[PDB]
């Protein structure tokens, strides 16, 4: 297809403060959301039906992530901890203590025996899921860490920071393998590996998304047209149908680009505040979007391609 046709299917209301992150479970059945209201909520991925609320953090939550078997969640909070949750029982299995300030981002590795986290304290930490202990503390950046993500086989971690850098780390050794810098270094607000593992996608607070060949250290694609000068907005690869780049925006729209041509192919209208988070369903052409304090809702969109 040349262009997708995402249309609003469901609006999910429940959070009483800004939503911070939405993520689809790997098995495609659920959507998890985190919020400044200190809560995690679980929703049906296909019907938007509210399932349950998971509570325990003492301050707002910035991020949530699923284990590969869709049974566990990890959350990152302003209370300087991460928590590991058994979704079915709602129980907090482990509280990960070590960061000295706000935890902003988190992710399981594919094996899901490890968690990576990034914090306002400018460090990246690697945790053992089963013991809950910190295995490594990486002196990753000189400003708050905005995102952390494992590659397809968990051998690498990419981190981004307001210091303008993206860095690639060897999971096993903790060594910094790459530092990525273009002709300028505006604050990097988000980063993640592509599904095929060949690229990273980085958002900078100069209204720009960039596709990098991280190995060769070269910028391949640039995506613009949206607004992003303040917030750490999640961006995504959509690969279930047409090959798109998906991101939120500070003009309250969801932006969708053709990955190859860099052309904007759709702008999704509906939210009434900054779209801070987007997520792409693992098998269906479905997008979840979430907005900040003046909106508080999550929206589910579906396309035929
Ligand atoms: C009873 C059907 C619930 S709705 C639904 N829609 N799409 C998919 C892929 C799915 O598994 N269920
Ligand atoms: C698992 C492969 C899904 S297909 C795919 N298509 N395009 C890109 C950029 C990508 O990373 N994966």
């Amino acid at each position: 297809p040349v262009k997708p046709n995402y249309a609003l299917k469901f609006t999910l209301a429940g959070h009483t403060k800004a939503v911070s992150s939405v993520k689809f479970s790997p098995n495609g059945e659920w959507l998890a959301s985190s919020s400044a209201d200190k809560l995690i909520k679980i929703w049906g991925a296909y019907d938007g039906k509210f399932e349950k609320t998971i509570s325990g953090h003492k301050l707002g939550i910035s991020d949530v992530a699923w284990s590969s078997d869709s049974n566990l969640l990890v959350s990152a909070s302003d209370d300087k901890t991460l928590k590991i949750w058994d979704v079915s029982s709602g129980k907090c299995l482990k509280t990960l203590k070590g960061h000295s300030n706000y935890v902003f981002c988190c992710n399981f590795n594919p094996q899901s025996n490890l968690i990576v986290s990034g914090s306002f304290d400018e460090s990246v930490r690697i945790w053992d899921v089963k013991t809950g202990k910190c295995l490594k503390t990486l002196p990753a950046h000189s400003d708050p860490v905005s995102a952390v993500h494992f590659n397809r086989d968990g051998s690498l971690i990419v981190s981004s920071s307001y210091d303008g850098l993206c860095r690639i780390w060897d999971t096993a050794s903790g060594q910094c393998l790459k530092t990525l810098i273009d002709d300028d270094n505006p604050p990097v607000s988000f980063v993640k590996f592509s599904p095929n593992g060949k690229y990273i996608l980085a958002a900078t607070l100069d209204n720009t998304l960039k596709l990098w060949d991280y190995s060769k250290g070269k910028c391949l694609k640039t995506y613009t047209g949206h607004k992003n000068e303040k917030y750490c907005i999640f961006a995504n690869f959509s690969v279930t149908g047409g090959k798109w780049i998906v991101s939120g925006s500070e003009d309250n729209l969801v932006y969708i680009w053709n990955l190859q041509t860099k052309e904007i192919v759709q702008k999704l209208q509906g939210h009434t505040d900054v779209v801070i988070s987007t997520a792409c369903h693992p098998t269906e052409n479905i997008i979840a979007s979430a907005a900040l304090e003046n909106d508080k809702t999550i929206k589910l969109w579906k396309s035929d391609c």
